């Protein structure tokens, strides 16, 4: 049974240049079949061309997305907002978490937010199912200020062009894998394992 037919090509995973940087991350197809589809289906369509980090704070998460700046988004493909999925199967493992953010318990909408720490206050009240990846630095660089000088915040970082493509990534240490992790990925929920990205959320 399909509400809204995609008929078009959606990657699991999507990267989002911002005026920082770049922040790739992917949704849960694998637990999540709603949450995947609403990301993906946003994402084919060039919904995130018009969207900006609405909090950014340091340590905590960084919500992202929202074009009409009313704390509900767009996401006016499904016309209504969706039933409230708020189960983390995952945990907090640690810093990159990407959760789904909404205005209510069934207010779900558009907008996400990654956390740069375990996050227990919002587990019963925002939906997760999410994994960054290749842009955990500048997460974690844009998540860690607030203001730019005097007393101005530091100027909204929006995501200036945003695409759905499948970055897979690759390591090596044939000899020597004494460090590991050739990149940048935040760190994984979906193992159940405690670890840290880049120290971010522990330090």
């Amino acid at each position: 049974m399909a509400a809204i037919p995609p008929d078009s090509w959606q990657p699991p995973n999507v990267y989002l240049e911002t005026s920082m940087g770049i922040i790739v991350l992917e949704l849960y197809w694998k637990h999540a079949p709603k949450t995947c589809k609403n990301f993906a289906e946003l994402a084919r369509r060039g919904y995130y061309n018009g969207t900006k980090f609405h909090r950014i704070i340091k340590d905590f998460m960084i919500q992202g997305g929202d074009p009409t700046g009313t704390g509900r988004g767009g996401a006016s493909i499904y016309g209504k907002q969706f039933e409230d999925e708020l189960h983390p199967d995952l945990k907090f493992t640690g810093a990159g978490i990407l959760a789904m953010a909404n205005a209510g318990p069934d207010t779900n909408g558009s907008q996400f937010f990654v956390t740069l720490a375990p996050t227990q206050w919002l587990d019963g009240k925002h939906t997760i199912f999410g994994r960054v990846c290749q842009g955990i630095g500048m997460v974690n660089r844009v998540g860690m200020v607030e203001t730019n000088s005097q007393d101005r915040p530091v100027d909204d970082v929006k995501i200036i062009k945003a695409y759905p493509s499948g970055g897979g990534g690759s390591g090596g240490g044939s000899g020597g894998g004494s460090g590991g992790g050739s990149g940048d990925g935040g760190a994984f929920p979906e193992i159940h394992v405690a670890q840290y990205p880049l120290d971010m959320g522990r330090k």
